[PDB]
């Protein structure tokens, strides 16, 4: 009955559609329609706590600003994810660091940082320079590949966890 409201941000391309059906489905979507943005919910054990995770896969743009300023004020986590052959994508986090942090009105909001297809061979994006960027935000860096599983489920079960310590507090 916990449940975890979790979203996942991100530039387009980056496999935010891939990495949450793979998490919730346990396959790999070769094609996701681009700009369907929807959510999922699944029930999970996370140690020991059963739990209800609600994800919302973000598409980018809403009709109204309102709509991402209340999907990003009732979220309580956020996977900020990145692709790591598209240094652009990577760019990008600096700015959806900065409007989830200025729509919360808030210093401290659970995130964590993922940099996603890994399986690939083509790299822009070393992770040294991903694990600096995280340490700079004091949040968790993972790599995770949607289409092989490595580090689908330790990305969004480290994202509890930093709720679970939020919470605490
Ligand atoms: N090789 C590989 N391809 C991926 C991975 N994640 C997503 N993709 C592919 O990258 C493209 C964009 O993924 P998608 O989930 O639609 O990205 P979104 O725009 O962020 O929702 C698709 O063609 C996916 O098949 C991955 O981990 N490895
Ligand atoms: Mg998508």
């Amino acid at each position: 009955m916990t449940e975890y409201k979790l979203v996942v941000v991100g530039a387009c391309g980056v496999g935010k559609s891939a990495l949450t059906i793979q998490l919730i489905q346990n396959h790999f979507v070769d094609e996701y329609d681009p700009t369907i943005e929807d959510s999922y919910r699944k029930q999970v054990v996370i140690d020991g706590e059963t739990c209800l995770l609600d994800i919302l896969d973000t598409a980018g743009q809403e009709e109204y600003s309102a709509m991402r300023d209340q999907y990003m004020r009732t979220g309580e986590g956020f996977l900020c994810v990145f692709a790591i052959n598209n240094t652009k994508s990577f760019e990008d986090i600096h700015h959806y660091r900065e409007q989830i942090k200025r729509v919360k009105d808030s210093e401290d909001v659970p995130m964590v940082l993922v940099g996603n297809k890994c399986d690939l061979p083509s790299r822009t994006v070393d992770t040294k320079q991903a694990q600096d960027l995280a340490r700079s935000y004091g949040i968790p860096f993972i790599e995770t590949s949607a289409k092989t599983r490595q580090g689908v489920d330790d990305a969004f079960y480290t994202l509890v966890r930093e709720i679970r310590k939020h919470k605490e507090k």
